[PDB]
């Protein structure tokens, strides 16, 4: 859903609009920065789209984009170029522009282009550049600055001044520019990074029209532009299909994967050429090609399709520059919140007003007074918290291995209830793996050897080490991983082809024939020093080898012990071989015919391979099954090997049962029909495959939010499937993790609310969340770090509330009493104890382990709410209790009231409330930093622990010792001792007080809310359905 509209230029209205926004106020500005809708109204023009020259974008959020024109009308919206189409009278994106041309198209445009041709499609598509927009410090520093929080803040400094409290204007000016240095420093790490990600530019050769070959930058290639690689190989610098060669691709910078994969020129036909369905001829922006054959031609062409931001690494890139808001609001009811907060403030206000009229203070000092109460709730360290607890949040996943490019996702950890795990590479080891070996002995099977080293010298080991089609590149094995992990099993050396014993002589491979897709087996040609005659070695289906076996060498096992191998989640391949009476030598075997080695086999063996599950799987999955936390197996491979894994790593505990879901397709003369398959080895799982899905997605949208609820194993998935699947789950509120770390997880790991890929590197673009390690392990991790991230945010505002109501309440007092706070000590509080103490607060790290209970999501709870103004009750108790007690002393002497605040400075109520409220600012940060469940206990953060320690005993020396900083912060000398020890001791009641009630309100009052109103429902759409389906379980 996208809305255009355009807005053709006039003079005197933008005239107009500039003079009276200029002129008229500020306030104009600001609303135009929160609604703009109305500010390009007013000052430019709505007309057609054909004369537009600045346009509207909603998708609901508006952007505003100019109209560039070259006559080419462009305009670019979030990197993506759009061109008029005259013909079409719209705006076109140029990925589409040849969308859905095929094959044959892009053989006859192997030619290449046309110099003018080129310079035309070069208008239209740009530069092949991914230009991220670098800004100027500058431009950065308006871009952030200009926030209404920091002109709240100019404003105070001016007020501040006003009132001739330079201190604390510098203090105000020194938090609000660390404020600003922060955020300045975060963005540009991270355009930095993006832009020496993306930096690229070579010279490649293009293929002119004509006969001749020409040598551009790179920058200048535009689709339909044909390419020319080197032999040797390169970095690839577009989007392009191969059409003539083969070569070696390192897909790493893109995908993740660090295997060499074959690309293949694109096969001709009459088929609209697809990125994905001719993925394999297709070579993607950014990968390295580590070689190039040119089997036919002097040289390997490419055609160029997509350049710039069209290119899959664009795309990769535009979503990091421009990422989807979060849809989650972490903070709900925050508006109510600080409304709540406001109210009470406005409170103060009036009362500030009331009695600063009641003590005769001249009107310009009342609003000048009044308006620095205001300011003083509006904290300046409030922004650089924030952004700090972001920081270190960040900061400790990347010390941990995991790496996030939006750190804002990170409480999105926190609030996951539903993660999905790709089957393969993910759960299970990467590759398929040698559980055990089946050789015969006549026509009877023997008894399974885990190991294949120990086996005899004889044709069945060396059709396991033999029989293959590896190749030595690079002094390392390449090709089928079956047939790597196989040789690599069997102990042998690759040395036409050698082998080499392990500890006993070396055969050689007189003729290999290749592996077929159709044929499901292939053969070779073998023979070894000491032998009679050569052994033809055949590996391949068990069904089609067994046929090509001995009959009376086949056992009558064979069918039931290969299904039941099959059903365990194995892969069986069968091992077979033949004397061939020819001459051992290399020109005679290399004429043997592939169906006289195939024909006329003997069974000597069966190969068993199943893919293991990683040791980190189990625990990882029960971790998260007792944190109730669903576990989701979203796997394209097969339905039986999935449920195997998932009834392997936990998802499916063998208590609980699996019902498998089948769909029959509509087909004539009957509808879609839905089956229930039972199994034997929140206690009802179903299992269902893509085909499956796709059909109840369709016909069946009543039962799909209930499949939805109680499915653990989605198999036969394609990925578009995977993505529809993540949406889905969303559409039911879930927050929905995806820990597929596939290539083809892509659309699901951006769709996905927490989206992790397992084996990444630094550098990484494939999903927001990137790790190193190749266990789920990440996953716990990244919910412990999202939980505390979320706890400790909460902790952080509820101190700033705290904080900011303490200041409020200490001035309240104080100008009751017709003084203030002093300026030096208004830049100690704000500063010293404050800041430090708000900055070192979040520092401390994600509980050890995970919990069931989940962290809040409501700023205006009622515990949250009851905790602050108990809080303040107590805050204010004590302040004014000590402002009490001290006037109860006989060496108290009241202050000069004729005189106003600092010129009454130092006082004894001054000294009081100040003292009593310093501690009262590091007692709060104590009491908001909570430990288990989401967080590690206060002491472990050792910056934060010196901190108090160390604030608390300068504070403790301005109460004790004398003369110390008395002078600067304006603090009268008390005499009396048995006074300040009476404070101290109110300073400690106040302390324990804190954390005692800290301590009730966490036991007792969730207890208490539920005895006093439990919940009538939960608006959760997926807890809905649970509790509907415990009600009357769905499949019967």
């Amino acid at each position: 859903s996208v809305r255009l509209s355009g807005y053709c230029g006039s003079p005197w209205r933008v005239i107009g609009y500039h003079v009276v926004v200029w002129m008229m106020a500020g306030i104009p500005l600001l609303l135009f920065r929160w609604k703009p809708l109305w500010g390009v109204r007013l000052r430019l023009r709505p007309c057609n789209l054909a004369h537009a020259e600045t346009l509207v974008i909603e998708i609901w959020q508006l952007f505003t984009v100019q109209v560039q024109t070259e006559v080419l009308r462009y305009y670019l919206f979030q990197g993506q170029r759009y061109i008029w189409i005259e013909t079409q009278q719209a705006f076109y994106q140029v990925s589409l522009l040849d969308h859905g041309r095929s094959c044959d198209d892009v053989h006859r445009s192997r030619h290449g282009l046309s110099l003018q041709d080129q310079m035309v499609r070069k208008a239209i598509y740009g530069p092949n550049v991914i230009s991220i927009p670098v800004k100027s410090y500058p431009q950065l520093l308006v871009d952030e600055a200009l926030n209404p929080y920091y002109g709240f803040q100019a404003f105070s400094i001016a007020l501040w001044l006003a009132d001739h409290y330079y201190w604390y204007a510098l203090c105000i000016f020194l938090i609000s520019s660390i404020s600003i240095c922060l955020s300045l420093y975060k963005t540009r790490k991270q355009s930095q990074t993006l832009r020496d990600m993306v930096k690229l530019s070579m010279r490649v050769c293009v293929c002119r029209p004509g006969g001749e070959e020409e040598w551009v930058d790179s920058s200048e290639l535009v689709p339909g532009d044909c390419l020319v690689l080197p032999q040797e190989g390169g970095l690839m610098p577009c989007d392009a299909a191969l059409v003539a060669g083969e070569c070696m691709v390192n897909e790493s910078s893109l995908t993740g994967e660090s295997i060499p994969v074959l690309k293949t020129a694109l096969p001709e036909g009459l088929g609209p050429y697809c990125a994905e369905t001719h993925r394999r001829h297709t070579l993607f922006c950014g990968t390295l090609i580590l070689q190039a054959r040119a089997y036919v031609g002097p040289h390997v062409l490419a055609v160029v399709t997509r350049t710039g931001f069209c290119t899959a690494k664009g795309g990769l890139v535009s979503s990091i520059l421009h990422p989807r808001p979060i849809n989650f609001k972490f903070y709900k009811h925050s508006m109510k919140f600080v409304a709540a907060l406001s109210v009470l403030a406005l409170l103060g206000t009036i009362y500030s007003i009331f009695i600063l009229y009641r003590n005769r203070v001249p009107l310009n000092e009342i609003v000048i007074r009044a308006l620095n109460l205001v300011t003083v709730v509006v904290p300046p360290a409030l922004p650089a918290a924030m952004t700090v607890c972001t920081l270190y949040a960040q900061s400790r996943l990347r010390r941990q291995g995991i790496f996030c490019i939006h750190p804002l996702r990170i409480n999105l950890g926190g609030k996951l209830q539903l993660v999905c795990f790709d089957k393969t590479g993910t759960l299970t080891e990467d590759g398929l793996d040698v559980m055990g070996v089946v050789p015969l002995k006549g026509q009877a099977f023997l008894p399974l050897v885990p190991e294949p080293r120990r086996l005899p010298v004889g044709p069945l080991l060396r059709a396991l080490a033999t029989c293959h089609a590896l190749s030595r590149l690079q002094d390392t094995p390449v090709g089928d991983p079956m047939d790597l992990k196989m040789v690599e099993s069997t102990g042998w050396v690759l040395e036409d082809s050698a082998f080499g014993t392990q500890v006993p002589v070396p055969v050689s491979v007189l003729h290999r024939f290749p592996f077929s897709s159709a044929l499901q087996r292939m053969s070779v040609v073998v023979a070894w020093p000491g032998a009679t005659q050569p052994e033809a070695y055949v590996k391949g289906s068990p069904e089609l080898v067994a046929g090509l076996c001995n009959p009376e060498t086949v056992p009558t096992d064979f069918a039931q012990m290969l299904q039941s191998y099959t059903a365990a989640g194995y892969r069986v391949v069968a091992l077979a071989s033949k004397p061939l009476p020819t001459v051992p030598s290399l020109e005679a075997a290399q004429q043997l015919t592939r169906d006289t080695v195939e024909g006329d086999l003997s069974l000597l063996g069966l190969l068993v391979m199943r893919n293991l599950l990683k040791p980190q799987t189990t625990p990882v999955i029960q971790a998260l099954r007792r944190t109730r936390i669903r576990a989701v197996m979203v796997t394209g491979d097969n339905l039986q090997t999935a449920v195997t894994v998932a009834r392997g790593c936990g998802m499916v505990a063998p208590q609980e049962h699996l019902i498998i879901v089948h769909a029959t397709h509509p087909e004539r003369g009957q509808p879609a029909s839905l089956e229930f398959l039972p199994m034997e080895s929140r206690s009802r799982h179903l299992a269902l495959s893509g085909p499956t899905f796709g059909i109840i997605v369709k016909h069946f949208p009543k039962l799909l939010p209930k499949v939805l609820v109680q499915g653990t194993v989605f198999a036969r998935m394609a990925p578009e499937q995977k993505t529809e699947l993540v949406c889905e789950l969303q559409k039911l509120q879930y927050c929905v993790g995806m820990c597929g770390d596939g290539a083809n997880d892509c659309g699901a790991l951006k769709a996905a609310d927490v989206g992790i890929s397992l084996s990444q590197a630094e550098a990484s673009v494939v999903s927001p969340f990137t790790s190193s390690m190749a266990s789920i392990e990440c996953v716990p991790m990244v919910i412990r770090e999202g939980r505390c991230s979320l706890d400790t945010s909460f902790s952080v505002f509820k101190y700033m509330a705290l904080y900011s109501l303490t200041q409020f309440i200490s001035v309240l007092i104080l100008y009751t009493i017709n003084t203030n706070l002093g300026d030096l000590q208004f830049l100690a509080i704000n500063l010293v104890i404050t800041t430090t103490v708000a900055v070192l607060m979040s520092r401390t790290g994600p509980a050890l382990v995970l919990g069931r209970v989940r962290p809040p999501g409501a700023l205006l709870s009622v515990p949250v709410l009851s905790s602050l103004l108990l809080q303040m009750v107590l805050v204010t108790g004590v302040q004014l209790g000590g402002y009490f007690l001290t006037l109860a002393q006989p060496w108290f002497v009241p202050l000069n009231r004729t005189v106003a605040a600092p010129d009454n400075l130092p006082n004894y109520e001054n000294t009081v409330v100040f003292s009593l409220s310093s501690f009262q600012y590091l007692i709060l940060a104590a009491a908001v930093s909570k430990g288990a469940p989401f967080r590690r206990p206060l002491y472990t953060n050792v910056p934060f622990l010196v901190a108090l320690a160390l604030l608390s005993s300068v504070l403790v020396g301005l109460v004790l010792v004398p003369g110390l900083l008395q002078g600067p912060l304006a603090l009268r000398n008390i005499t009396d001792t048995g006074f300040k020890l009476l404070l101290l001791g109110l300073v400690t009641l106040n302390f324990v007080g804190a954390f005692m009630l800290e301590s009730v309100l966490d036991q007792c009052l969730p207890a208490c809310l539920r005895r006093l109103r439990p919940k009538r429902a939960s608006k959760k759409r997926f807890k809905q359905l649970e509790r509907e389906l415990a009600e009357q379980p769905w499949p019967p």
